[PDB]
Parts: C-alpha cells; structure tokens; sequence
C-alpha cells in the first residue's frame, strides 16, 4: 500500500486486472468478484491492456458513454516480459489525453520499489501502489476515492 505523487464494496465497479502470470491474475480475479465487482476484465501483458484501454475509450467515445473510462480502476503488474506495467501505463496516459480522462491505475508488486522503480512509478504516472497479496486492496482504492 500507497498512494504515489465487504461483498458490495466494489458492487458498481468494472475492473481490469493485468498480469503476466495465471495464478496470480485468477487469484486477483476471484478477490474483486467477491468484493461485488460487477465486471472484471483480465489480460495477461502490458500490450493487452494498452489495447483493451485504447479500444474502451473509443468506443465510449462514439456512443457518448455516459462512463467514458472502459475501467474505473486497473491493477497493473509492474513486472512483466515485453511491454511491463510501467511503460504500458504511460501509454495509457498519452491515449488518455485527446479524452480529457484519467483511469485510476494501482501498480501491482511482490517487493517495496527500489529508487529507479519508484522514479518509473511517478514517471509512468501510477496512482498508488500495491503489495501483491491485495491485502491492502481496499484501503488504497479508498484512499484514491
């Protein structure tokens, strides 16, 4: 837990969850569906999420949505292959712009950052951070709110 520079807790909310690994993205899944979740969204890489986000706020776009975030929350993992949570995240943050929006995006790690990660987390612009056991979940979502 921390903000960076129950069955109905979440009853409301549509989620996505982003991690490279299976058992922990199934373990993140099962948490928000009991918390009443009303739609979580998973996907196992940074590019996927980027796209599904890219995809979402368009198609909001033209339906003039009366939500125009395709997620009220993400929880991205900071370590993956190929395009990780920091970079994936920045790139949400430039697509966001043209929108005037801003997905609330909870960078998800099995270890405190050190200096280079913790500069990345502010640079990508995360909103909070979060131990990968998602004990924390719920206060750091109401710390956000």
């Amino acid at each position: 837990s921390g903000l960076v520079p129950d069955d109905e807790f979440l009853r409301g909310k549509r989620v996505l969850v982003v991690d490279d690994n299976f058992i922990s993205r199934k373990v993140a899944t099962g948490k928000l569906k009991k918390m009443g979740v009303s739609e979580v969204e998973q996907c196992d890489s940074g590019k996927e999420a980027l796209r599904l986000v890219t995809e979402g706020l368009t198609q909001r776009e033209e339906q003039g949505s009366v939500d125009k975030l395709p997620f009220d929350y993400i929880f991205m993992d900071c370590q993956m292959p190929e395009m990780d949570g920091y970079e994936a995240t920045r790139e949400i943050r430039k697509v966001e712009k043209s929108y005037g929006v801003r997905t609330p995006i909870i960078a998800v790690s099995g270890h405190d950052p050190g200096s280079e990660e913790a500069r990345e987390t502010i640079q990508a612009g995360m909103d909070a951070f979060l131990d990968k056991s998602l004990n924390q979940l719920a206060n750091v979502i109401r710390e956000i709110e």
